[PDB]
């Protein structure tokens, strides 16, 4: 129930606080970031197989509701997407709780997706078969664009990710998600900070899904859970993970002293778990986080002598 062909069309119908579904007629290339700020939304853009392109350093779409009780909710499904900004395609921005769906979505940026990591929920949604690829650069159309990646400190350095989504992380029930990294230190990373109404850091994996991160020639880890009180990576019934890294798959390790948080990891019967890193730990969990690991499935851990 609207149809879009261009940066104006595409900015004009997401900044209509009654749009709700919007439907791509043409690949769309966006040289200004789009700011959604105008209360609850629930919106869902058909791609029908085009791309959207985010030229610009400032972001590509932008959730900014200023009131913490407004929730976002973003679909986007069968498209392409590129992006240049540090800040993500999608910068989920709001004070309150913002959730962005991608579904059969093919991606392309240095960091795809970013958040704000003190304030209200932040999930992202990955749904059937889509593909994330975190690039030093992308060509489209005959145009080449370097990208910028979100850089943010550790007690091991400044690192760098592909995701950088405060609260969840879903593979959705039967998808297929691949994520390719040739760009920066960490596939995902789910921080929680202070003001932070949750402080929960989630990846789950859903019933017959399968998650594919094998980026050992580029990732220090795939997985970085940072959630001041919680940080689950679950792995449901018959799923299918597959990851690769130069240190950890998954890291929870707190980034300050003064956090005493809980680590819980959960691999469900009938999964199958094959991880291998070089020269950390597959899971890797220290400092004062109470940690629990179930086994349950079938799972191979492998570390390479280095």
């Amino acid at each position: 129930i609207e149809e879009v062909s261009n940066e104006e069309e595409l900015k004009a119908a997401l900044r209509d606080a009654s749009i709700t579904t919007i439907k791509l007629k043409n690949n769309i290339t966006l040289n200004n970031a789009i700011t959604i700020n105008n209360g609850n939304r629930n919106i869902t853009i058909i791609g029908d197989g085009h791309y959207i392109n985010a030229l610009n350093s400032d972001g590509g779409i932008i959730l900014n509701n200023r009131g913490g009780s407004a929730k976002i909710d973003l679909t986007i499904e069968n498209a392409t997407l590129y992006n240049t900004s540090k800040y993500g395609f999608v910068n989920m921005s709001s004070n309150g709780v913002d959730t962005v769906t991608y579904k059969d979505v093919t991606a392309y940026g240095g960091t795809l997706v970013w958040s704000k990591t003190g304030a209200g929920v932040k999930t992202l949604n990955l749904v059937g078969n889509t593909t994330l690829n975190s690039v030093k650069s992308y060509e489209v159309d005959g145009q080449s664009c370097g990208t910028e990646a979100f850089s943010h400190r550790t007690p091991d350095g400044d690192k760098t990710t592909a995701l950088y989504v405060s609260n969840a992380i879903n593979i959705a029930e039967n998808a297929n998600v691949v994520l390719n990294n040739s760009a920066t230190d960490i596939d995902m990373w789910l921080l929680t900070a202070v003001p932070s109404t949750s402080g929960i850091s989630t990846v789950t994996v859903g019933n017959n899904a399968s998650l594919t991160m094998e980026n050992i020639g580029n990732t220090e880890y795939n997985i970085k859970l940072d959630g001041g009180r919680e940080n689950h990576f679950i792995v449901n019934e018959n799923a299918a993970v597959k990851m690769s890294a130069k240190v950890d798959n998954v890291r929870i390790i707190p980034q300050l002293e003064n956090i005493f948080t809980r680590g819980n990891i959960e691999l469900a019967k009938g999964s199958n778990v094959h991880l291998e890193v070089i020269t950390g730990s597959n899971f890797r969990v220290a400092g004062t986080v109470a940690n629990r690991i179930d086994f349950n499935g079938t799972a191979t851990l492998i570390k390479q002598e280095g």
